[PDB]
């Protein structure tokens, strides 16, 4: 053959503002009320769903890849120190500087946030108010670190046992 492409086939991960849980598996050609149109075959890593992102409605790109395994390695090193265990007095003040990190959901930030609350209780079963911040941070921990995972959430959720020494 000769012609058999669109924009970018399988080989890059793509993350739009809404989900990001997916990997490019090629381009599918559908028909919108009888019109020839192309879409990125984003294969959802969560359950195996199929999103068809429009290669044209996205304008310039629309779908922007997240951090790479390079970051995932650095991030682990930020939390690998079990000596960050904040005091219960300063903890109330530490809640504030960590509350702002949840707004950004920055990978290097969230990992530090959740870690602080994790070591604050020693185990994963945080208190009512600690679990409230941790629940939002955990949902982002495995979202960014998802790169080194490429599997069930248990991959990153369990990494925390080797980092915070939960076992």
């Amino acid at each position: 053959g000769s012609h058999m492409q669109t924009s970018f086939k399988t080989g890059d991960k793509a993350v739009y503002p809404g989900q990001g849980v997916g990997e490019v598996m090629g381009i599918e050609h559908t028909e919108v009320a009888g019109q020839r149109q192309s879409f990125y075959v984003l294969r959802i890593l969560e359950n195996g769903m199929r999103i068809m992102i429009p290669i044209n409605k996205v304008g310039s790109v629309g779908l922007r890849e997240i951090i790479s395994e390079e970051d995932v390695k650095q991030v682990y090193s930020i939390l690998k120190e079990k000596d960050i265990s904040v005091d219960s007095t300063t903890w109330n003040r530490r809640y504030r500087e960590y509350m702002e990190k949840i707004k950004t959901g920055s990978v290097f930030e969230i990992a530090e946030v959740l870690r602080d609350l994790y070591l604050l209780k020693g185990d994963k079963d945080l208190s009512f108010g600690e679990r409230k911040m941790l629940d939002t941070a955990r949902s982002l921990l495995i979202k960014e670190l998802s790169l080194a995972k490429d599997c069930s959430e248990d991959e990153i959720e369990s990494d925390l046992k080797k980092i915070f020494n939960l076992a």
